[PDB]
């Protein structure tokens, strides 16, 4: 069984051994120069449906937490912008720092946010997620910035129920949460192909990267570095910095939506 995590001894430097794509040709998260990428009139309309979302429960993996939804139909889903066809929100989650100045692991022009968030979809012409991830486009995430300053209303049901799920492997009821109350007020993106930034880091996933950030209080983001990594009953190691750094661009282009 793998024992991956973000300590030196077993943080992304050493991800490599174990799965060798960490070294690939299409590996994220990547440093999205904005005066590189291009304006890309080709795009279609981004389309976030998220009205019929059904959360379930949410889970400390050990790693992040999940919030996670049913996906058993086309309740919640992504389409648009650089997609072919129609991606299921299957799940969200964040990474983080210790320190609100890291935590993001996409950067813009080298700036790092206090943390990002990923809301998780599969491509439904693979009938699976464990089908899509197997596929080039199989996945596409779309991620958000995070900075400290204002507080997020629709954060704070998220934050309250952590403290339920200090310790890797506790999960909680988590219904009728919108994610809707995430997202800026911009759709506005940068988009390329890249891969899953933790294990196994598959090259399956069309990035799609939101240009405005949210808005989140001290406050809020104290509380996601409140969790652990460990097991109950293990010797405390705060659940901080689960992020990848950047990774090489290599062939690839950085598309944006807006001018
Ligand atoms: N940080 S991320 O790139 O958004 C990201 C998104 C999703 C996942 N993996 C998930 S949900 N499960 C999974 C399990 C077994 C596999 F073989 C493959 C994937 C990891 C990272
Ligand atoms: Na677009
Ligand atoms: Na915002
Ligand atoms: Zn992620």
């Amino acid at each position: 069984s793998h024992h991956w995590g973000y300590g030196k001894h077993n943080g992304p430097e050493h991800w490599h051994k174990d799965f060798p794509i960490a070294k690939g040709e299409r590996q994220s998260p990547v440093d999205i120069d904005t005066h590189t990428a291009k304006y890309d009139p080709s795009l279609k309309p981004l389309s976030v449906s998220y009205d019929q979302a059904t959360s379930l429960r949410i889970l400390n993996n050990g790693h992040a937490f999940n919030v996670e939804f049913d996906d058993s139909q086309d309740k919640a889903v992504l389409k648009g912008g650089p997609l072919d066809g129609t991606y299921r929100l299957i799940q969200f989650h964040f990474h983080w720092g210790s320190l609100d100045g890291q935590g993001s692991e996409h950067t813009v022009d080298k700036k790092k946010y206090a943390a990002e968030l990923h809301l998780v979809h599969w491509n439904t012409k693979y009938g699976d997620f464990g089908k899509a991830v197997q596929q080039p486009d199989g996945l596409a995430v779309l991620g958000i910035f995070l900075k400290v300053g204002s507080a997020k209303p629709g954060l704070q049901k998220v934050v309250d129920v952590l403290d339920s799920i200090k310790t890797k492997g506790k999960s909680a009821d988590f219904t009728n949460f919108d994610p809707r109350g995430l997202l800026p007020e911009s759709l506005d993106y940068w988009t390329y192909p890249g891969s899953l930034t933790t294990p196994p880091l598959l090259e399956c996933v069309t990035w799609i990267v939101l240009k405005e950030p949210i808005s989140v209080s001290s406050e809020q983001v104290l509380k996601f570095r409140k969790l652990n990594f460990n097991g109950e009953g293990e010797p405390e190691e705060l659940m901080v910095d689960n992020w990848r750094p950047a990774q090489p661009l290599k062939n690839r282009q950085i598309k944006a939506s807006f001018k």
